[PDB]
C-alpha cells in the first residue's frame, strides 16, 4: 500500500541513532562506538505490543514513537523489514525477529498475532530451567543468522525468565567500485594534531557524491554499494567534534542532502574493523527508558496473569570494512522475567553512517577515533 509512515518512522528511527549516539560519547568521550539503530529500534517497538501506561510511554518518548499513530508505527517496521529483506545479487540483506517463549508460558493472543504479522516473529520453544541448554541454543540462532559474527550474545540466563524477544541483522555488500589493494598503504590517522598513527588507508579516485556542511563544521561524503546500500561518512573540521555531536537533530540527514554533489574525489579512506557491546539497560537511562526494567505489571499483555520485568537487556554489533566491501551483523536481545582533483583525506575522528536509500533506514551508526 501507499505506506508513507516507513518514511517517516525512518526520520524518526534516524534521530534516536543520533540520541544514543550523543548520549554515548557524552558518558564515553574519546572511545570508538558502533551500533545498530534499526535492530534495537525494531526490538523494542515489538516490546511495545505488549507493553502499556507508563511502561509504553517512555518506550515511545525515547524512541521518538510518541508523534505517531499506532497503526502506521507497525505498520512501518512491517513494510521497512519486508522491503529491506534482499538475499539477492551481491547484496545480502536480512532482518528478522525471534521470541524464545517457554512452553508453560501462554502469552496473549493479540500480542503474538502481531509479532507474528508486523515483524514476522518467529515462535521458537524453550526451557529456561536449564540455564546451559537454554543460552547454547539461542547464542546459536543467533551465531547462525549473523553467520557467526554475532557470537555468545546471552552471557547470563537469569533462571526467571520465561521468554527472550531477540531481533538480528546481517548485511554483506562490495562496493559500487572497489578499492585496488596494491595501491593501498599504511598512512597516518591523526588522533589529534600531534600524535599520529599509521593505519591501513584505501584510495581510490572517482566520481563521488560529495559535499561540506557549514552549520555542523564538516565534509560530506557518500562512498555506494553495488545496489540500494550506500556508505556516509562524516569527517568534521579541526576542533569540532563535540560541535557537531550536539548539533545533530532530526533534519540533519535531510540536509546534507541538499549539500551534495557529484564530483571527482581522491577520497581516502581507512580499512575498519569493529566490535560493539552495551549492556541496554544503562544506556537506555540516558534517554528515559527505565520502567520497562522495573516491575509495574505493565507488561500484561505479554502474560495475562503474571507480573512480568525486563531482566537483562544487550546490544552487540559488528563491522567489517575492507577494499571488497563491508560486512555488517548485529544482535539485540531482552529478557522478560518475574583541473585538481578534490581531496577527501579521512585521516582523523569521523563518523559512519551506513544508509539504505532505496528503503530509507539506518543499517548502522558509527563513531571512529581509532580505526585499530
Amino acid at each position: 500500500k501507499q505506506r508513507m509512515a516507513a518514511k517517516e518512522l525512518a526520520r524518526q528511527n534516524m534521530d534516536l541513532g543520533f540520541k544514543l549516539l550523543k548520549k554515548l560519547a557524552f558518558y564515553n568521550p574519546g572511545r570508538n562506538i558502533f551500533l545498530s539503530p534499526l535492530s534495537i529500534s525494531t526490538a523494542f517497538s515489538m516490546l511495545c505490543l505488549g507493553a502499556q501506561d507508563s511502561t509504553l510511554d517512555e518506550i515511545k518518548q525515547g524512541f521518538n514513537f510518541r508523534k505517531m499513530p499506532e497503526k502506521d508505527l507497525h505498520e512501518g517496521f512491517h513494510y521497512i523489514i519486508h522491503e529491506l529483506t534482499q538475499k539477492t545479487q551481491d547484496l545480502k540483506l536480512s532482518i528478522g525477529n525471534t521470541l524464545f517463549i517457554d512452553q508453560r508460558l501462554q502469552p496473549q493472543r493479540k500480542f503474538l498475532e502481531d509479532a507474528k504479522n508486523f515483524y514476522s516473529a518467529e515462535t521458537i520453544l524453550t526451557n529456561f530451567q536449564n540455564l546451559e541448554m537454554a543460552q547454547k541454543q539461542i547464542n546459536d540462532f543467533i551465531s547462525q543468522k549473523t553467520h557467526g559474527k554475532i557470537n555468545n550474545l546471552i552471557e547470563n540466563i537469569d533462571p526467571g525468565t520465561v521468554m527472550l524477544l531477540a531481533n538480528y541483522i546481517f548485511f554483506r555488500a562490495r562496493w559500487k567500485h572497489e578499492f585496488d589493494p596494491n595501491v593501498t598503504k599504511e598512512e597516518d590517522f591523526f588522533l589529534e594534531k600531534n600524535s599520529s598513527v599509521k593505519v591501513p588507508m584505501m584510495f581510490r579516485s572517482g566520481i563521488y557524491q560529495v559535499g561540506y556542511d557549514d552549520k555542523l563544521s564538516c565534509t560530506i561524503l557518500e562512498i555506494p554499494y553495488q545496489k540500494n546500500i550506500t556508505a556516509i561518512f562524516i569527517l568534521p573540521d579541526e576542533g569540532k567534534l563535540k560541535h557537531l555531536e550536539k548539533g545533530l537533530q532530526v533534519d540533519t540527514f535531510s540536509r546534507w542532502k541538499t549539500l551534495l554533489s557529484r564530483r571527482v574525489v581522491d577520497v581516502s579512506v581507512p580499512r575498519l574493523h569493529m566490535t560493539g557491546t552495551f549492556d541496554l539497560k544503562k544506556t537506555l537511562s540516558y534517554i528515559g527508558v527505565s520502567k520497562i526494567f522495573e516491575e509495574h505489571g505493565d507488561l500484561t499483555k505479554i502474560a495475562p496473569h503474571r507480573s512480568l520485568k525486563v531482566g537483562e537487556a544487550v546490544h552487540k554489533a559488528e563491522l567489517k570494512m575492507d577494499e571488497r566491501g563491508t560486512e555488517g551483523a548485529a544482535g539485540t536481545g531482552a529478557q522478560t522475567l518475574p583541473e585538481t582533483p578534490l581531496v577527501v583525506k579521512i585521516d582523523k575522528p569521523y563518523l559512519l553512517l551506513i544508509y539504505s536509500e532505496k528503503i530509507p533506514s539506518v543499517l548502522f551508526l558509527g563513531k571512529i577515533v581509532n580505526p585499530i
